[PDB]
């Protein structure tokens, strides 16, 4: 026999109700308001998707941990240079022979 | 959630722990560095030859 | 049974229903302003 907000139940050996209480006229409005702005932010969020970013900064964060490294990406440099170096004396062994 | 962060944080946090080791990655440098080293004097020892 | 905002289908042996709220004044402006601002921003990209 259910009748609006009363929700019952009596099963061959088994009792079901259940009950409810919602909105009040400062929060209502409030509650309402709050269920529209989260719109707004996937709106927001769906712009600079649509614009690029995306992958570009997840690789930005990831690459940032190896910055904190100290500058990770330098020592790979350093080590390039080190290759650069070989070919220099490399460029005077040749020239040595 | 929906922007990215998440596990790249998760990651921080985590690394942030070694780094209170004392930047616990600048060793991980250093003895690159060293193998960096191991051949600059092979490039004097090959030269050396 | 439906009747206007009131959906609701008492199956063979199972109970459907359903019944929304919506719109409010200020709100319901602020919303159909949130949607059309949403198309700007669209023609903007568009153009760039």
């Amino acid at each position: 026999p259910k009748a609006r907000d009363q929700a019952v139940f009596p099963q061959n050996g088994l009792v079901v109700s259940s009950v409810d209480v919602q909105s009040v006229e400062p929060v209502d409005q409030r509650t309402r308001d709050a269920l529209q702005r989260s719109v707004q932010l996937a709106i927001e969020i769906t712009t600079n998707s649509q614009e690029a970013a995306a992958k570009h900064e997840a690789q930005r964060l990831e690459q940032e941990a190896r910055g904190r490294l100290e500058r990770q990406k330098i020592l790979d440099q350093s080590e390039a240079e080190k290759a650069r170096k070989e070919l220099l004396e490399l460029e005077a062994m040749s020239m040595a022979v």
